[PDB]
């Protein structure tokens, strides 16, 4: 009911640079860039989407939808749309997330990885949710793939592709119902915290995705993580619940994990946790791993 006044920023394809490749596969390729204002004095460094195949009216469609949902985000723990550039193709300006997803990064830095990371992610993750749920955007497609590391200590949410099939990931009543609730993201967000707290293992791994259903219906859960007290397995195994409103709701799951996230060798036993360090601006070459005048869009003009 509430008019959508979210800014649209059209951004001249002039002003930015594609450096890298970053990732490649359906949703086309990802560059990593720099964008140069006008006049600004101001680098920052960004994620340019664009297209692998042809400039059909279809794809130009499904590109501006997703344009739509992002730019109409603002909060520390989701990924909000930069601008588009109106090329024959079209495609998205976003911010860079120089460590990728937190799917591949804890599964590259596993010997590095603590429990006081681990507990922060899982409380930066229910309050990107809990913000989508506060906008009424429901996910439909959480998982550790679509969390992205700005830094190891900072993440944010992204992949409005779906926002209003990944079965290993879904609700009982999104499978069975195509029913897509805040609370069967609830389910999801438990898949994501299990892929986390086993280091990136696959859920169900092995198992074909047409026999998904019947298992959860026979009540068989994803298993208890060897670093997992019952502690955090139990809030892993209530996001798994039948009945979708006796399932945690985002904000329980900020308190929960905060609470937790202040003694977290009480709730995650890991073999050498306090002998563990990951980068962070207090490294030598943190920003360094043209780079004058260069600032995050974090800090440049803000909304
Ligand atoms: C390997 C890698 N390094 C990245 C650095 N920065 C971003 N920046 C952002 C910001 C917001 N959204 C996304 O992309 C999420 C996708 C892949 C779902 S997209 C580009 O289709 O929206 N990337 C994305 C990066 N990746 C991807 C392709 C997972």
């Amino acid at each position: 009911e509430a008019p959508n006044q979210a800014l649209l920023r059209i951004l001249k394809e002039t002003e930015f640079k594609k450096i890298k490749v970053l990732g490649s596969g359906a949703f086309g390729t990802v560059y990593k860039g720099l964008w140069i204002p006008e006049g600004e004095k101001v680098k920052i460094p960004v994620a340019i989407k664009e297209l692998r195949e042809a400039t059909s009216p279809k794809a130009n469609k499904e590109i501006l939808d997703e344009a739509y949902v992002m730019a109409s985000v603002d909060n520390p723990h989701v990924c909000r749309l930069l601008g588009i550039c109106l090329t024959s193709t079209v495609q998205l300006i976003m911010q860079l997330m120089p460590f990728g997803c937190l799917l591949d990064y804890v599964r590259e830095h596993k010997d590095n990885i603590g429990s006081q990371y681990l507990l922060n992610w899982c409380v930066q993750i229910a309050k990107g949710m809990n913000y989508l749920e506060d906008r009424r955007l429901v996910h439909r497609d959480l998982a550790a793939r679509n969390v992205l590391v700005k830094t190891p200590q900072h993440v944010k949410i992204t992949d409005f592709g779906r926002a209003k099939v990944p079965i290993k990931w879904m609700a009982l009543e999104s499978i069975l119902h195509r029913i897509y609730t805040h609370q069967s993201d609830v389910w999801s967000y438990g898949v994501t915290v299990w892929e986390l707290m086993t280091f990136g293992s696959k859920p169900y791994d092995g198992i074909p995705a047409s026999e998904i259903s019947s298992i959860l219906e026979k009540g068989e859960r994803l298993p208890q993580p060897p670093i997992c007290t019952i502690d955090v397995y139990m809030i892993m195994v209530k996001c798994w619940m039948i009945d979708a409103d006796s399932r945690p709701k985002f904000r329980e799951l900020i308190i929960e994990f905060s609470k937790m996230a202040r003694d977290p060798q009480r709730y995650l036993v890991i073999q050498g946790d306090e002998r563990m360090h990951l980068p962070s601006p207090t490294d030598s070459n943190f920003y360094r791993a043209d780079m004058d005048d260069v600032v995050d869009a974090d800090e440049y003009l803000i909304p």
